[PDB]
């Protein structure tokens, strides 16, 4: 626990995870599900909401930089394997929007 | 607009390390979709950014908050995943710079003056 990783999780995760945009976010990308035979080829590192909400109520992180990169690579995945005109990408540009506004208020120091 | 003591930390510690990187120089300024060989960047990308066009905002006193800075850094990196092949270095370059910029970000002052 930090003051920061709590921030991520009681401001950041708990406003993106109710977003109306995040439903595709909130589990891992199932490939045979969504018909994507290419998705793992493509990206290697999958990221979603549902493993760093999960990581978050574990204590899994060690620094707020750490919970900050998973969801960059959540975001990142999104803009690299999807079309630019696909709706998935603005969805994942309004959720990062939101997740940048509130880390511009995140904790400066990381106290345990 | 107005000088914060968060805008000063991303012109003075954020801008300062990303500029310097070896992985930088394609991001310094704006693409330019002639000379690169590039006729589809401008029907793809609708909102070009650059740290060159950042640096030349945070020095002319344009932004307000921290946080329109922030975005205007974002748009340059989602612009660079968005445009390029997933297997293209440039792509690689951007993460690298990115994960550097939102380690930085992590230690800004927390409250904006
Ligand atoms: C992160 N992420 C999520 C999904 C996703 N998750 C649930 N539904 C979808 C989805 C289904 C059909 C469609 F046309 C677009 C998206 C797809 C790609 C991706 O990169
Ligand atoms: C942001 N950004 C920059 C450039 C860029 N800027 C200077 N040189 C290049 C460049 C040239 C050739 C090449 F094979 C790869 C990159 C290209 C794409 C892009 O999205």
């Amino acid at each position: 626990v930090t003051n920061q990783l709590q921030y991520l999780h009681k401001v950041v995760m708990k406003a993106l995870w109710k977003h109306q945009f995040a439903w595709p976010f909130r589990q891992p990308v199932d490939a045979v599900k969504l018909g994507l035979p290419d998705y793992h080829k493509i990206i290697k590192q999958p990221m979603d909401m549902g493993t760093i909400k999960r990581r978050l109520e574990n204590n899994y992180y060690w620094a707020a930089s750490e919970c900050m990169q998973d969801f960059n690579t959540m975001f990142t995945n999104c803009y690299i394997y999807n079309k630019p005109t696909d709706d998935i990408v603005l969805m994942a540009q309004t959720l990062e929007k939101i997740f940048l506004q509130k880390v511009a208020s995140m904790p400066q120091e990381e106290q345990e």
